[PDB]
């Protein structure tokens, strides 16, 4: 009453069509707009020069005063942080352990060139790392000696040599992909990851981790399983082997989960001016190695120890190409998780704080960052999870906190080195599984996506299951094309609603849901909330049929059986609808006198040529009948979908259109006044 | 002016809302509906022993005056087409010709009382009969002899037994999984073939025929070449091959072409009254064999001969049931292909002929007859293309024409068949190329389709390479997943569209296309006719932010430039818009006044969490700027996927939403003058 006065003509299509012309649409260099492109303006070329290459962007616009503390702080934390875990998904990869060294100097500094992110500490993620030992293993496996002139005795170093080369040719591999993606635009794909399919895919990730680090803690030496089932194989040869382990390795492994604890403790114990958000991980290592150190546990029990580190920068030294035709599948595989992994780390911290990444620019600069380090011993490289939440949170914004790290890892490979010797493996699979922690918590989106909607559900348990039990490449792949199936089933199973009125209004909503709504008489108005195409085509025409109580099929049944049982004794120059061939008797069932069916278009986004043909079909049954059918809701999409198929022919087609379900209202009443003559 | 008078007051969610209750919506036996389910009465029995066997439907109500006529007709011609039909497709599966004819037997009459359709003969496919030939090839190499105790000659009989048991156990698998998938309710996924799906599939399989034939005509024999790039391989076999031809069997090949070119030159030529619609493929083969063996081209020339055919109908023989192992994986792609074929011919004659056809029941059927068959010495059987269209256009109005064709062959196969002996490859390469001539006029499509829609072309181009190139199995499912990502495609690039406001009236239009619609001041309306869900989401915003003209990062950062250069001398007690902080200047540039930015909602179907929250962005956004954001046309489903996700937090955020793009326009109008005071 108060507003909302518009009072009207009634806009048919023809109506609404003639009181509207179009404008000239006239483009601007249409095919060829390159001409205007090309150009030398210093802008575009300064765009450009930012664009491909980000850290001209930082250096001149850095704030000095706040950034520098928190660059500091974060710095060390993720550097702390680094240490360990390179060590630990080193020799997760089959590879000497210092080349987790190398894989956490070199691509660090050089994403921090080419990046384009401010809370990301690049680095040897464990999954990336799982996969590239793998191939090492299965490509050199450990019964295969190659013998040399030595026969001094069993020499492993020509084995991981050996393994060392065919990581680093998978990763140049792996390098070169992902630069020939992000330089092919093809960082777009980024976005078919929605956000229960990383959770989930990340969570099966942690699961695997978690299986083969508890493979390592324990002593036990068993075959590394890859594959299909792989976890499952992993974790019944763990199982199979609980006997004979060791005993003392156990005994660290816990007491350092033990000074873990004793840390969220000591939060509460020692802390008064100094301690800054101290990274436990440096005191828990140094703490483990001097404990063990002390308590004589290596010499008298034999706990498995890191190893020799080979101390100096290695060489620069160009790897084999030639052993691509054999790993190029995998490469792939390599190249697409963790670009996937690195590009969702990515958005979800931009989100946080209110900046953007560019994802193809990320593929080029993660492809460089791990052909570079293929260049020197280094194997492939993508976003820890763990890492980059901990850097975020300590407080860094610039890539500089990354650089700081690389700057530790470097002083650690380079001057000092000799501490972590005698290191045993039981403190590196306690930090990775508290840094699994939180990834494990992560299984609160279960309920929660219960309650919210269970396709997301279905999509984040599709892709546990999927990257668990199956691979990791072959479950992301399964669980984006579920992703992709999912948005299709949520057009196969609409909601088919019936509408009523509301009175004195013209707003329409669901029947039998509101008790107000009391629909108009003499008119059926039914309703998709879809898209009609060819996988819901034949869905919406039985969906019509049924929830509307309109059969055009049972009334012809039923006028040929009345008819039966009474007997005892211009082109296109077809109307649409044929009058009722009866002579008005009461044999027939008396049901309803509905005379037309306004079919809801508002929601139908789009249609295609089966779409068409039922909706011909559906018009052409319910004419034979002596039904109306107008369309209600008239877009410019589903006109043209109806013109450039066969469908407007218009012997009176044109005129069933309609721009509201109002519309369809008052034109189907004015039309039933005017046959009342 | 006429009509269309409504005079309401605002419908915002928060009065729409109080001016309706919901109804009690209480359901009928939640969870266990199935206790009014299983019950006696005779009605649901007998429909469900009509369903699961639809022979009892037609034998009642047989209408006898007119039907028979057809019918005969009908069967005359299809039986006429299924013999030469069924032999050439038993010598292309690498199986002794008579087993064309237990094919065109046994399947036909047990899907006559078992199908659920009156236009389909039933027979020997050419692309199944492919797949069997080729699997039968594959375990049965023409290099592998076993020597037996006769060493007589180098008999083929062996070679060609072994080659029937393996087909007959392919074929067993093929039934048990079609029945299998019948009775599992399956046949709903027969939904997922679009017509240019089927027609470029099915034309890709008439490319792989002709080539295939095309080497039997010549008279040269080569290698059975299989798999991917398949039919590159054999017809570069063939062409290589070109010489040391057979120059009779081209001879009486394009012979009987003439013959059917002069057929097209007998209908004028020879008919006044006696002429049925005479199934000129039995003249053509009877005067092929005829001219043959008058002109003495085999023992002048050495023809090729389809061989001996055994009379006598074979006992039933159970088939090896151990086979399986290494033939299920193409035993899979002989059922879902033969079911994907029959099942769209079957709904392509069901829209011409106004009745139904039950895909599931058309799974069950065709997979009892392929079962059957194989207990009976027949390989696997579908619905072929050529015979069907030959029985529907002749005027078969019911099964009994296969059944009519059955026994047509039956009498071939028993009493008669010693005239069939000597007859040439070439007639039957022929008789296969004319049942190919309309399978390639069918090319048409491709303008068709070009001018119509370009999506449909791509499905159908992408149909076509895919199962011309690639296998025909793995042609089909990489047409079918391209088919959905087509679906996927098109919510990806929708039409993003500015609306203007019609004058004098709530019709909300285009604004940069129709010159009359000239936009409300001081308002921004954008609408998107595509669902907002995780693959559609930043596109959305980028859209949303770049077409309106609108950027709050753009707006922010002009007003920290402006202010820099100025200086030259309740528990979410948060208001969703911020006030101007500005002390109303002119340094910043002078654009627009938008102050509202009117999301259109009426065609976006359904959300999810991603959506939730990139809209949850944009609302925040232009809020901390100084713009409101209201969401026009609420439906059901949007505000419950709003309400689910925790978006709906109610600061005020509930006042937000609109029914209509007119109610959120005088919504923001009367806003504003309220504001102004
Ligand atoms: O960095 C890890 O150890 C990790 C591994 C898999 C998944 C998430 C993670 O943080
Ligand atoms: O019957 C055939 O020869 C045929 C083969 C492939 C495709 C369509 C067909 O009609």
């Amino acid at each position: 009453t108060q507003r909302y006065y518009v009072e009207r003509p009634i806009f048919s299509h023809p109506v609404l069509q003639e009181r509207l012309h179009k404008k000239d649409k006239i483009s601007e260099s249409i095919g060829d707009k390159l001409k205007q492109a090309f150009t030398c303006t210093p802008k575009k070329i300064r765009n450009i020069i930012y664009m491909f290459l980000p850290i001209t962007k930082w250096l001149p616009a850095y704030r000095f005063k706040e950034y520098v503390l928190g660059d500091i702080v974060s710095g060390i934390s993720t550097g702390v942080l680094q240490l360990p875990q390179g060590l630990a998904f080193a020799m997760l990869a089959a590879v000497p352990p210092v080349f987790g060294l190398y894989s956490s100097f070199y691509p660090v500094i050089m994403y921090c060139f080419f990046g384009t992110s401010r809370h990301i500490s690049i680095g040897p993620f464990a999954v990336i790392s799982l996969m590239i030992g793998g191939v090492a293993v299965r490509l050199v496996p450990d019964d295969i000696v190659i013998p040399g002139g030595v026969n001094a005795t069993n020499s492993t170093e020509a084995r991981d040599a050996l393994r060392v080369k065919v990581a680093m040719s998978v990763t140049l591999l792996t390098g070169i992909i992902q630069f020939c993606l992000g330089v092919c635009r093809f960082g777009f794909v980024a976005i078919y990851l929605t956000e229960p399919l990383v959770r989930g895919f990340t969570t099966a990730a942690a699961v695997h981790v978690f299986t083969s680090m508890l493979k390592y803690l324990f002593g036990v030496k068993t075959k590394r399983y890859s594959g299909i089932f792989s976890v499952v194989y992993s974790t019944v040869a763990v199982l199979q082997n609980v006997k004979n382990l060791n005993v003392c390795s156990l005994g660290v492994g816990l007491m350092v989960f033990g000074l873990l604890l004793g840390g969220k403790e000591f939060n509460e114990r020692f802390k008064e001016k100094l301690p800054a958000p101290i990274p436990l991980e440096f005191f828990a290592v140094v703490m483990g190695t001097g404990i063990s150190a002390g308590f004589s546990l290596h010499e008298s029990y034999n706990v498995d120890v890191v190893g020799t580190l080979p101390l100096g920068l290695l060489p620069p030294a160009n790897p084999d190409t030639s052993l691509f035709h054999l790993v190029y599948v995998d490469a792939i595989a390599i190249a697409i998780v963790g670009f996937s992994v690195t590009i969702s780390m990515a958005k979800t911290l931009a989100n946080k704080h209110g900046y953007q990444v560019d994802g193809n620019q990320e593929l080029i600069a993660l492809g460089l960052c791990n052909s570079t380090g293929s260049l020197f011993q280094t194997f492939a490289i993508s976003c820890s999870l763990s890492r980059s939440l901990v850097q975020e949170g300590t407080g860094g914004k610039t890539q500089l906190a990354g650089c700081l790290a690389s700057l530790m890892i470097l002083l650690v490979i380079l001057a000092t080195g000799f501490l972590f010797e005698s290191l045993p493996q039981a403190v590196l699979s306690a930090i990775v599984i508290v840094n699994l922690k939180g990834m494990f918590m992560q299984f609160s989106d279960l309920p929660f996506f219960w309650r919210t909607s269970k396709i997301e559900l279905t999509i984040w348990l599709t892709t546990f299951v999927s990257s668990l039990f199956l691979g990791l490449d072959y479950g992301l792949i399964t669980a984006v094309i579920i992703a992709l199936m999912t948005v299709i089933y949520r057009t196969q199973s609409p909601s088919y609603i019936v509408l009523g009125q509301l009175p004195d209004t013209d707003v329409y909503i669901d029947i039998d849901a509101y008790e107000e709504v009391k629909e108009v008489p003499g008119i059926k108005i039914f309703q998709i909330n879809a898209p009609i195409y060819y996988a819901n085509s034949d869905l919406y025409s039985s969906a019509l049929k049924r929830k509307t109580g309109v059969n055009p099929a049972f009334i012809l049944g039923a006028r040929r059986k009345a008819m039966k049982k009474y007997a005892k004794e211009k082109y296109p120059p077809i109307v649409t609808k044929s009058t009722l061939p009866e002579e008005l008797q009461r044999f027939m069932p008396p049901g309803d006198n509905v005379h037309t069916i306004i079919l809801d278009f508002t929601q139908v986004n789009f249609m295609d040529s089966v779409g068409v043909k039922t909706l011909a079909g559906i018009v052409k049954e319910y004419g034979d009948v002596g039904i109306y059918v107008y369309l209600a809701g008239c877009s410019a999409q589903v006109v043209s979908d109806l013109t450039q198929n066969q469908f407007f022919e218009n012997p009176a087609l044109l005129d069933l259109l309609f721009h509201s379900i109002h519309d369809a209202v008052l034109g189907s009443q004015v039309r039933e006044a005017l046959a009342e003559q």
